[PDB]
């Protein structure tokens, strides 16, 4: 059976027991599983799967070089299409709340879920509770007896705290850290003093990377029960490695692709987001750019938006992209010509979900 | 040593615990670190700990009649108050997300946390977030090596879920349940036939009993290891029939306590809830008053707001609800009964509970 097709049935198969309970258990009318029921599908369905299905791929991996039955087979991969689930309900979760925190108006061509006319925030925020609570429904359930279904819920819920970390890092990035206080309305920097390299790489590992990359990594290798097969320090560095460009590319996109492509208007700019286009800038533009940056950053006005555009045109950022791509392609060949010391096929999955993350 | 004080103190170490490894293990700053104490501080202290304080008694009623080394002794009492601490921090976490849900404006004679000036929305909701998610980090800390792990993450996990399910029936429970559609926006209900006793009794049974009642009364059979002790039917039966008995109080307080001893502007009438006066009121109102009870019902309008609460004077629900708690009174007495069978010492644990509840 092809990958995708089985990730999808399991998908199926999840909803219809997770609705199945609430009824059973929970009371549940007609009605209002029928809501939940499009929320799930609404906030689910739609993406490119690349998280819930990198746990596909590691198990499959694993298969093509380790004895089992044909029913332990079946189970293998039956388990990575419930964890890729997991994951994909977790993100379902953060981009849920994230756009209601962010005031976001499209996600994935169509409207934020908060944004849809019976929803409201008011329903939304729980909507995004329900979404994580299922995550942990799901494990229960289908892993009861795993012999790793401890490390899965250890790693799950540290990837979930480090994400909402990460979280806190990316909306306070353009406030200065000494004012920080719930007492005091926040402005937003003036200097850009931490609009720095490594501050930048501090919030996308927590926000992105953890459950982009190392979950789906993690617990395909939890599922195949493979992890003493692989270096968890050269996991955790490939993830962050790949993450990070991962991130790079996404802010890259929020400010030059059509608002077409990209399914929304990107408003990083407006927002003053500490983006890898803003720190580069700021790492390489004369007094003049600087002091014009300053005063067209962070602001709703089309015309100071369109300057700070502008900037980053002439600044050649194009240039900075491509040399920060060399080193990257550079040291995941690397970090994947040591995964090659304890297993080749582990080192073959990350070389595919670089593949993915670089040529998409 | 004294309880309360136990309890209080254990706050302090799972505080210094969690912001150490924030520092050590999630590259947090001071500004952030402390950003987060006041956070933690503003919506975990300050209530009664009903709920943390349940599992410690309910613990110490368990270490009276069982023989234990003191070092054991200890340590039960300390897992009785981290698993206590879990509860208030999911309660912090549903009452930030539920203030922003409901656009509350006081909690705790307080500002809700997301009025703070330098919290706003955007923060908050993530705030709350990681209030839950810090009693993961408590449990698989404190908890690792605990017997009791497994069962105490699944209780916790379920009790969350039927939560946030409560919250969907609450939110949802002034529209009618055939016109939910996340299509299309939510009319108020004008039949009101939604609002009856069984209707109440669910939302009341998953929004407020299993995170109130059920998980500190399990919590504190769990860290003694006596669940085997008594019938898990009969403290399901008692959680449910308190935990009902403590949210018709909080509903008859909402619209007749006033606003510096309830700590808020009670609004349910304005947010046209499914409270016990609204659905007791229908059960005994005449055509007229039911026609005059649609008219005002769920408006903003201090006239129309007035007009409710002189139905409900006039209606003298305070006979309702004095027949409400004789029955009440007479179906605890009833369960405790049954409840000294298996174990005296929990049936005693219960009856303070519910002494408790009925005095406060
Ligand atoms: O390659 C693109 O996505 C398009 C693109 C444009 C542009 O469209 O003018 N400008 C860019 C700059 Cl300044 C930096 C980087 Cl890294 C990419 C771009
Ligand atoms: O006992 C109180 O909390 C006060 C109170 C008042 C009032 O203050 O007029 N009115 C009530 C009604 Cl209609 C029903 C119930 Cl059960 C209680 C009250
Ligand atoms: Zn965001
Ligand atoms: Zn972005
Ligand atoms: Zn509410
Ligand atoms: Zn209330």
């Amino acid at each position: 059976m092809a990958s995708m097709e089985r990730f999808l049935s399991v998908y199926d198969e999840v909803q219809a027991f997770l609705l199945d309970q609430l009824q059973s258990k929970y009371e549940i009318d007609p009605n209002r599983a029928r809501y939940l029921r499009i929320m799930m599908d609404t906030t689910c369905l739609g993406g490119k799967y690349f998280r819930g299905m990198t746990v596909v791929n590691v198990a499959e991996g694993f298969l093509a070089v380790t004895q089992h039955d044909e029913a332990t087979k079946e189970r293998i991969l039956h388990d990575a299409c419930v964890g890729g689930w997991m994951i994909e309900f977790l993100q379902a979760h953060y981009l849920v709340e994230d756009d209601i925190m962010d005031g976001s108006v499209m996600r994935r061509g169509k409207p934020c879920w908060y944004r849809f006319p019976g929803v409201t925030t008011q329903c939304a925020i729980n909507d995004g509770i329900i979404l994580k609570s299922w995550t942990q429904i799901m494990a229960w359930h289908y892993f009861a007896d795993r012999p790793f279904l401890k490390d899965l819920l250890c790693l799950f819920q540290k990837v979930d705290y480090a994400t909402a970390v990460g979280q806190m890092y990316d909306v306070t990035s353009m406030c200065d850290s000494n004012k920080l206080d719930p007492e005091v309305a926040q402005p937003m920097t003036t200097d850009f003093a931490e609009f720095t390299p490594a501050i930048y790489k501090r919030i996308v590992k927590y926000k992105t990377t953890f459950y982009t990359y190392l979950l789906p990594l993690v617990m395909g290798l939890l599922v195949s029960e493979a992890a003493a097969s692989v270096e968890m320090n050269l996991v955790e560095r490939v993830a962050h490695l790949i993450g990070e460009y991962f991130q790079v590319q996404d802010d890259v996109m929020d400010c030059f692709t059509p608002p077409e492509q990209l399914g929304k208007v990107g408003t990083d700019i407006e927002d003053a987001k500490c983006s890898w286009l803003a720190v580069t800038f700021l790492g390489k533009a004369n007094a003049a750019q600087v002091a014009e940056f300053k005063a067209n950053y962070g602001e709703k006005d089309p015309a100071k938006v369109a300057v700070v555009k502008r900037l980053y045109s002439k600044a050649n950022l194009q240039a900075d992209f491509a040399a920060y791509e060399a080193e990257v392609v550079r040291e995941v060949e690397s970090l994947i010509e040591q995964l090659k010391v304890k297993s080749p096929t582990f080192a073959e999955s990350v070389a595919v979900v670089w593949e993915k993350t670089h040529k998409r």
